[PDB]
């Protein structure tokens, strides 16, 4: 398992919570110095649990899937709340036993659907270590609603984070102040699959790009990625998705 207070929190350990999560996803082999998520775990190994916190130190704790960092579902005291899908029924056989009683959300798990259920897109959604705090409140007690809305800053306040460097270094800056993500971080989220399979394709292609992946940068402009000497690679992306899931 992996923690993070916000109690407390500064720049300094949110980036320690991140590097634990990462640490905490199996790899038998690395691609361009990069850690190759698994095609496959079987059981309960194939779930982290991530315990959260809030300012005033009310918890939940989300179960996540190690082979793509999904998040399947989470516990709020004795009710269990599971994305209405496959993977999280099936990991609602493995995980949050214990709960009185389990509540299938009404959608799914993905972006797009959130998005819907919220009211609003997520880039005018604030985030960052205070909104974060607002999350884990809501999320506390049922309200369908509310709760998609703090679920879309739950999931990119820490898989996406784990994910990429740079995003990890955007919720640090907003440590104390929410603001809507950066576009660069809309971006890198929308594009980690694609990443994870141009990496992989680049071995036994001398380091190149089969497809090449558009972006956003720091600065607000357009880069295209073609190579694994890119700073994205060498410098920003922390973890690969198994093209065996994809
Ligand atoms: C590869 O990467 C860098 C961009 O980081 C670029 O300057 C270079 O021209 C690219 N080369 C090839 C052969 O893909």
């Amino acid at each position: 398992d992996v923690s993070f207070r916000l109690s407390g929190a500064d720049p300094s350990s949110y980036g320690m919570f991140i590097k634990d999560l990462r640490n905490a996803l199996p790899h038998t082999e690395k691609v361009y110095n990069i850690p190759l998520l698994l095609p496959s775990v079987s059981g309960a190994g194939r779930y982290l649990l991530m315990h959260l916190f809030n300012y005033d130190g009310n918890t939940i704790t989300v179960a996540v899937d190690v082979t793509n960092v999904y998040i399947m579902g989470y516990l709020a005291l004795t009710t269990s709340y599971f994305f209405n899908e496959p993977a999280a029924d099936l990991a609602s056989q493995y995980v949050f036993r214990s709960a009185r009683r389990k509540i299938t959300l009404p959608y799914s798990g993905n972006y797009e659907r959130l998005q819907i259920a919220a009211g609003k897109p997520r880039e005018k959604i604030p985030i960052g270590l205070p909104a974060l705090d607002t999350a884990i409140s809501t999320l506390l007690h049922y309200d369908s609603t509310a709760a998609a809305g703090a679920l879309l800053v739950l999931i990119q306040t820490t898989a996406e984070a784990a994910r990429f460097k740079y995003i990890e270094q955007q919720i640090q800056e907003r440590a104390y102040r929410d603001e809507v993500p950066s576009s660069a971080t809309i971006s890198l989220e929308n594009s980690w699959s694609g990443l994870s399979k141009q990496i992989q394709l680049a071995q036994g292609n001398n380091g190149v790009f089969r497809t090449p992946t558009v972006l956003v940068d720091s600065k607000g402009n357009r880069v295209q990625i073609t190579n694994v000497t890119s700073n994205v690679v060498t410098s920003n992306i922390q973890l690969l998705l198994n093209t065996k899931n994809i």
